[PDB]
């Protein structure tokens, strides 16, 4: 169990469904949470989760594996309550997302896909991002944050363990399910 790692987004983060809805990534969750009100499990630790797979929706996702982009269905999404600074990573194309300091990302290692945390991607390290039907680099330009004291929210894309999400268009990192990738299940 790590000290840092276990991240989420900001309640006004785009998401970009299959079909490109532009809504918020709070808002999306809480329909869910406000439809399926007697279906919000709490954790012990006491998140907040429930299963959408039943809705079946696509996200434009993609998968590691050849670095592509692919539709994929979410299987269950979580939300927090958090006041804190968020990291606001810009790039070139004015890209920017709205996360935590400790958030796994991925980067150029001059040729190769690195993951690092987000605070560590500052003005001299290459932020990868997507592009039409492929991956790319940007450059950082600008590193600063926001003050936020709103809620949180994350997935379960645990089926390549990568999405979208962000603001313009988004970044393409890493997604989970419970923990550094365990999966527990038969």
């Amino acid at each position: 169990m790590n000290t840092g790692h276990d991240g989420a987004l900001a309640y006004d983060e785009p998401i970009y469904l299959s079909d490109g809805n532009i809504i918020n990534i709070g808002e999306f969750v809480d329909k869910f949470f406000k439809k399926y009100k007697n279906s919000i499990k709490k954790e012990d630790n006491g998140f907040g989760w429930i299963d959408i797979g039943n809705e079946n929706i696509y996200i434009k996702s993609f998968n590691k594996l050849s670095l592509i982009i692919e539709d994929k269905r979410i299987l269950r999404v979580w939300r927090k309550k958090y006041s804190g600074k968020l990291i606001k990573i810009t790039t070139k194309n004015r890209r920017e997302i709205t996360l935590t300091h400790d958030h796994p990302v991925y980067i150029s290692k001059t040729g190769e896909v690195l993951e690092i945390n987000a605070e560590m991607v500052k003005v001299g390290d290459y932020i990868y991002i997507p592009k039409n039907n492929t991956i790319n680099l940007d450059e950082v330009i600008k590193v600063e944050t926001v003050d936020y004291n709103g809620h949180i929210y994350d997935l379960t894309v645990e089926d390549n363990h990568t999405y979208i999400a962000g603001k313009n268009e988004g970044f393409a990192v890493s997604a989970s399910s419970g923990t550094l990738h365990h999966h527990h299940h038969h």
